[PDB]
């Protein structure tokens, strides 16, 4: 996150810190009980190394008694998701159990009800990414409040140039942003997850290319048939 604040440690219990072999890679959110969603691109090039999700964490160095470091059953990258594109750009995760319930680890209801979130609705982004231009990674978990920004706005010749289809959604990028390393992480609107973080354009914090972000709406039948 380029321009926000420490998060409140255990105030987003469903932050997931999605990690290939020991290392944080990417965010995730726990949607069910065994499942965390987080982006495809992400598994990208992982194929040998181990994929694992660390939730309850708000510090991934520290002890804390909430944390615990999950092993995955299946990554299941959503199927017509593509290494040179933005679209479909999601990917579940199944736990190798279902994960231990509590204060700091629970699911986040997702939106299910397929329309736009009003222009301007403030929405909050954490993860473990980035901090600066020269890519200082944080040692506990960061979050930024972004103003949603319209489609239209958004598919602007200056801006993202028509790539901004009805499945995807913006938010302001103006010195504030999501950047390397929080991919696959949880865009929160009133209590709701609406979208996830995709690096499908990789520039943070140009306000001329603003944070795209897939909506969850848009893929409720994909994530309703993997967890079946
Ligand atoms: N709000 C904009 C936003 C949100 C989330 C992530 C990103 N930017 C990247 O992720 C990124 C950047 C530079 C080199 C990179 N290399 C790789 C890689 N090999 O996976 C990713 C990147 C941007």
């Amino acid at each position: 996150i380029l321009g926000g604040r420490e998060a409140e440690a255990h105030a987003r219990p469903y932050m997931a810190s999605v990690q290939l072999n020991g290392a944080h890679l990417c965010g995730g959110v726990l949607v069910a009980e065994q499942w965390v969603l987080s982006a495809a691109h992400c598994l990208e090039d992982a194929a040998d190394g181990k994929v694992q999700v660390l939730l309850g964490a708000h510090s991934l160095s520290q002890p804390e008694p909430s944390k615990r470091l999950y092993d995955v059953l299946r990554a299941v990258p959503h199927p017509d998701s593509q290494p040179d594109t933005i679209d479909h750009d999601l990917l579940l995760l199944q736990l190798s159990e279902k994960a231990t319930l509590g204060p700091a680890v629970r699911p986040l209801p997702w939106q299910r009800v397929d329309r736009d979130v009003a222009p301007g609705t403030l929405c909050d982004v954490a993860g473990w990414g980035i901090v600066n231009h020269a890519g200082r990674r944080p040692d506990s978990l960061q979050h930024v409040l972004l103003p949603v920004l319209d489609r239209a706005t958004c598919n602007r010749r200056t801006h993202h140039d028509g790539a901004i289809t009805e499945r995807l959604m913006c938010a302001e990028s103006n010195r504030r942003d999501s950047c390397k390393g929080d991919s696959g992480g949880p865009l929160v609107c009133g209590g709701v997850l609406e979208g996830v973080v995709t690096s499908g354009s990789r520039v943070c914090g140009n306000r001329k290319k603003p944070g795209i972000y897939t909506r969850v709406a848009s893929y409720a039948a994909w994530i309703d048939s993997v967890l079946a």
